[PDB]
């Protein structure tokens, strides 16, 4: 009665063949897994930096974007392991466009097939030019269709406590970001990476598009995100020192959002965030080890009235381009500076 | 490299063929559904009651509940519509038991084939004896294999915040109560009931266990459920002022849980819940309209017969007195109301 219809979908395995990876997406997907996990967990002394749209809404721009970025990777690859934010899914306050998979049109179509051909042919176009990506696994059955190409997931503050989305990150093959709560409060993404470090056992589909039971391994490649929220921002040393304070032994080192609850409702706000984090670093700080920036072609975000302007979010607001070159480059910076620290 | 395996499972469509429902488990469900609609929305000056266990792990045990429960709900149903707790999915704060279908044996085997076959074989046992039940709708896959027997499903307080049980709840064919969030204020679930009462677009699946489209109608029978949290209780007058505040037009009436966060961590604390939300009805507090209670047939909890294995619960003897005490509160906003 509360269902409307059902309309068919292709499945994962099937839109897999349709629109196959090259050798290089996949090694570079691989490569992307290699290097967070070896930051997370303190055997590489770069910072891993997930920068990028709030959201994808466009390839090109998305491909413009990426190629300027993969070229800052190359320059600072010494210091910092960059992963693209290819974001697909966008959890809303209420009501709002949910991304590229749920509405690829931009217009209230909804239609879903071609969202996931558009995303899975925006992840190989990424991947292809040997930029690894990151992306909100917020659905629990798109990860079927693209996970061979990801590198990164984050669980969103929102889905943080859903014991759904711990299940997922149990048996998803590379790191996952637990975000903090909206509240500002960190004990549920702690909870979250404890509990999807267990194995689990779940309903959930399979690359057949059926439902069956998954038995996943669990997780070790989780960690927290500081993404502050009511309580405050939580990105300065005092707020470090007290998430050091609660991590059980065995946990990987912190991400800092410079974005969303850290950025008091201003995009402007994020490199203030990065000084502050950098300061941290270049001083010392070992448990900082990576960072998340919503950054895109232009800065600011516009309303959803095709009549919208290139390189603009239509759901956060980003700082543009060429702040973000110098946001990373002064993080860099910082990074270089630890080292010497660390000596 | 994180998947260890995938098991056959029973489609929903064969599972209700399997075990199906009987015509009362069917007009039950329905009926549950009526008269908690008709609560919610104000057409009606009873007061609906979800009230059972915790949790569900023992199917005899859930029966005999169900028997004096049902005995209970006919002694006051002039002024309660009450709608039995048969919880059978249970958000845990890291890990631990996930309830009778994730773990039917309840020793880390997890024959969710059989804790399927388990859970519907209660909803039916149950609902046949024409006794109303809800649980929380925690997986997404699940419902399908047991909301035609459900008359109110519950979103929880650490998924009221989450785009897929919303996306659930909007498509579920019974009133859904979003809890507040763990923090404890509200704002969390009036974003819920918002973004459920629309239609929404999204992969689930279907009653023959593939993964389909789904495009779900939106529920405009969902409401905030008040379950304290870390800022503090939440079932005082105070705090329902404030609830009422928040409500925008067109909201559904509110209702209080007495355990979890508003209970403070003692069980104990359910009946003095019930006299201060009993104070508010009786002088005339129309916009609380539910109640949820956490009730066994024995009291307390374990680590026993009719003991909950997960929260702590009232037990039946006080759950009478609980329940009776809040039939008369119900008798006197009614005067009041005159
Ligand atoms: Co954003
Ligand atoms: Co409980």
């Amino acid at each position: 009665v509360r269902i409307l219809g059902y309309d068919p979908l292709a499945s994962p395995a099937l839109l897999q063949v349709q629109i196959p990876a090259t050798p290089t997406s996949l090694e570079t997907a691989k490569r992307g897994r290699r290097e967070a996990i070896d930051i997370i967990t303190g055997k590489d002394d770069r910072v891993l930096v997930i920068v990028g749209p709030c959201s994808i809404h466009d390839l090109e721009a998305a491909q413009e974007y990426a190629l300027r970025l993969k070229k800052l990777s190359d320059e600072l690859k010494g210091d910092l392991s960059i992963i693209m934010r290819a974001y697909l899914e966008k959890p809303r306050t209420t009501v709002g466009w949910k991304g590229l998979i749920n509405d690829p049109d931009v217009n209230n179509t909804f239609n879903i097939n071609k969202g996931l051909q558009s995303a899975r042919q925006l992840f190989v176009n990424l991947t292809n030019i040997g930029l690894p990506i990151g992306s909100e696994m917020l659905d629990t059955i798109s990860p079927q269709y693209l996970a061979d190409l990801v590198s990164f997931g984050a669980i969103g503050a929102r889905t943080t406590e859903s014991q759904l989305h711990r299940e997922l990150a149990s048996g998803l093959s590379f790191p996952v970001g637990f975000k903090n709560g909206t509240d500002g409060t960190l004990n549920v993404a702690v909870d979250a990476c404890q509990a999807a470090a267990h194995s689990h056992h779940f309903m959930g589909v399979t690359k057949h598009g059926v439902a069956a039971i998954t038995t996943t391994k669990g997780n070790e490649h989780c960690f927290v995100i500081l993404r502050g929220g009511k309580k405050g921002t939580n990105y300065d040393a005092k707020s470090v020192a007290e998430a050091k304070a609660q991590l059980p032994a065995g946990s990987n080192g912190l991400m800092i959002d410079y974005s969303h609850g850290n950025s008091n409702k201003d995009f402007r706000n994020q490199p203030k965030v990065n000084d502050v984090v950098c300061e941290q670093i270049a001083n010392g700080e070992n448990a900082i080890t990576g960072v998340m920036i919503e950054s895109n072609i232009n800065e600011g975000n516009q309303g959803i009235p095709a009549g919208l302007k290139y390189g603009v979010s239509i759901t956060d607001a980003c700082i543009g381009w060429e702040t973000t070159e110098d946001v990373l480059r002064k993080l860099a910076a910082a990074v270089r500076q630890r080292r010497e620290v660390n000596k």
